[PDB]
């Protein structure tokens, strides 16, 4: 299996969901960003795997339903099954992660992202290893109900240029931003 990440876009005020949709209005070319990175896989025959909470999930519209081009895992210790569309269910993160080493997965995963949402990215980020954050900061406040995790910068490290990655501003419905990578490895 390859890399861990987590994935988010989120406002300077720490925004990333009001009421099980997104602070701002559609950012296109944001959402474009991450379809293609958490799609695209770096090793032939693989797909990336991605894992998210039971509200992420469902916050999806269905049409887009489960992520294509990729492995869809969610978080949820009241499900019995997984969501119509869904590809499996794990009830902790520690689980999704061990299963990616059974017989069913160990072949047929390259990256892991982490795609929500707050608790979830919470637990992967102060558990120690080899871990990035792909971040996309919102250069504006937008009234939230759910928040990104606060980023230890002692551990986490701002990476100066990423292959793949445009620096400089974006700006999209008059709304600028930027486009982040992080590493830790602990
Ligand atoms: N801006 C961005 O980048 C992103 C924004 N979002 C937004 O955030 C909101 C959804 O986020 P949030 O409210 O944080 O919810 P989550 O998607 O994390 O869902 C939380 C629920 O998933 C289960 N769950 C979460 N963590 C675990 C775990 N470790 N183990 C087992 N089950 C777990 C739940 O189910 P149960 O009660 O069934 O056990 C728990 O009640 C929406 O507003 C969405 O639009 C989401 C991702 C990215
Ligand atoms: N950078 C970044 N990081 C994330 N985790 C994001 C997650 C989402 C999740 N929402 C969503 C997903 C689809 Cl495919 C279609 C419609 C919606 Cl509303 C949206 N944008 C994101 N941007």
């Amino acid at each position: 299996v390859g890399s861990l990440n987590c994935i988010v876009a989120v406002s300077q005020n720490m925004g990333i969901g009001k009421n099980g949709d997104l602070p701002w209005p559609p950012l296109r070319n944001e959402f474009r960003y991450f379809k293609r990175m958490t799609t695209t896989s770096s090793v032939e025959g693989k797909q990336n795997l991605v894992i998210m909470g039971k509200k992420t999930w469902f916050s999806i519209p269905e049409k887009n339903r489960p992520l294509k081009g990729r492995i869809n895992l969610v978080l949820s210790r009241e499900l019995k099954e997984p969501p119509q569309g869904a590809h499996f269910l794990s009830r902790s993160l520690d689980d999704a992660l061990k299963l990616t080493e059974q017989p069913e997965l160990a072949n047929k995963v390259d990256m892991v992202w982490i795609v929500g949402g707050s608790s979830v990215y919470k637990e992967a980020m102060n558990h120690p290893g080899h871990l990035k954050l792909f971040v996309t900061r919102i250069m504006q406040d937008f009234e939230s109900d759910t928040f990104f995790p606060e980023i230890d910068l002692e551990k986490y490290k701002l990476l100066p240029e990423y292959p793949g990655v445009l620096s400089d501003v974006q700006e999209e419905k008059g709304i600028k931003y930027k486009f982040e990578v992080y590493e830790k490895n602990d």
